[PDB]
């Protein structure tokens, strides 16, 4: 009963405050019920195959891309793939939405999707008007600037990432210029990318963006990140709030000061503790910039 489980799950994330855990709780029960399994043996049968991808794409979350990953990384990359292919947009925002997930479990298994096609398809769908689908990608690629490590970087530069990032970073929605924005500034750690990051003047964006926008209405401006992101996501984003590049801080501790407010009301303020996130915030608040200290001086209240 895919038609009523899927809207079980979409009902669970879009409840404020209380949806990280539904939604959490839902597809962990996915997982163990054998539902996942069934899902991914499901996705290679033509006649099931957009049914499954759509409720998959609803529950790769922390614990169930270790599933999948060791189960049969293979065959959910293709079904992506294959969403990406169809003519269909509800095809194309699913498939972009799978590959978007699966760049946020590990190194290896970004250069597995590269591999497999994973980072083609994304990089074909920024071609595309649709908003959703470009969210997607601009999420997939901040992702993958996070999680891919110094490995992937070059991979991203030979098939010339940053300059489809840079189009995105100008786009006039806030949230694919937001999540292009956090991509480049985690890239500009390569010193490579940092002289192409510079001649474009992206990173201009940031301080207009960050004095424009309110931390707290932004992340209820889209429901993929009102509950902000995980641990292990915001672990690998910690190192930005020391980045060379001052605007690169600056958008940092913004992430961390909207982060903060959504963990408080979630009760989950002690992750930032175990990903020692405390300290690298209480230097910047003594920092002399004004922009990122105000913002992580809010983000500590707010912990
Ligand atoms: O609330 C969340 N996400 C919310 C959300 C909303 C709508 C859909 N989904 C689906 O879930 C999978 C991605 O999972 P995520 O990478 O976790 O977003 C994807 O299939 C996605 O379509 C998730 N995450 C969270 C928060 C706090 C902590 N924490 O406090 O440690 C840990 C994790
Ligand atoms: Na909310
Ligand atoms: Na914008």
């Amino acid at each position: 009963y895919l038609e009523k489980i899927n809207e079980v799950i979409r009902r669970a994330w879009a409840v404020p405050t209380h949806g990280h855990e539904l939604g959490y709780s839902l597809c962990n029960s996915l997982r163990q019920s054998g539902g996942l399994d069934l899902l991914m043996k499901n996705c290679v049968k033509p006649d099931l195959q957009f049914s499954s991808a759509q409720l998959l794409e609803q529950c790769l979350t922390t614990e169930n891309r270790k599933h999948v990953v060791d189960n049969g990384l293979d065959k959910v990359v293709n079904v992506a793939c294959v969403c990406t292919k169809n003519s269909n947009m509800e095809h194309s925002r699913v498939g972009t939405g799978i590959l978007e997930h699966l760049f946020k479990h590990s190194e290896g298994t970004c250069s597995d999707v590269i591999r497999l096609g994973g980072l083609d398809a994304v990089l074909f769908e920024c071609r595309t008007s649709d908003l959703e689908t470009l969210r997607h990608c601009a999420s997939a690629l901040a992702n993958l600037s996070l999680y891919g490590g110094a490995e992937n970087q070059e991979e991203m530069i030979l098939r010339k990432v940053p300059m489809w990032l840079f189009p995105l970073a100008f786009h006039n929605d806030d949230n694919i210029k937001y999540y292009a924005c956090l991509a480049i500034a985690v890239l500009v750690a390569n010193k490579e990318i940092e002289a192409e990051v510079l001649k474009s003047g992206c990173l201009d964006l940031v301080e207009p963006f960050v004095t424009s926008h309110d931390p707290s209405a932004f992340a209820r401006s889209n429901l993929a990140h009102a509950h902000g992101q995980s641990k292990h996501w915001l672990k690998r984003l910690v190192p930005v709030l020391s980045s060379n590049r001052e605007e690169a801080r600056n958008l940092a501790a913004f992430h961390f000061c909207m982060e903060a407010g959504i963990k408080r009301e979630q009760g989950n303020t002690d992750i930032f503790r175990e990903i020692n996130a405390i300290e690298a915030l209480k230097n910047v608040a003594s920092c002399p910039n004004a922009i990122a200290s105000k913002f992580a001086a809010q983000a500590l209240r707010l912990i």
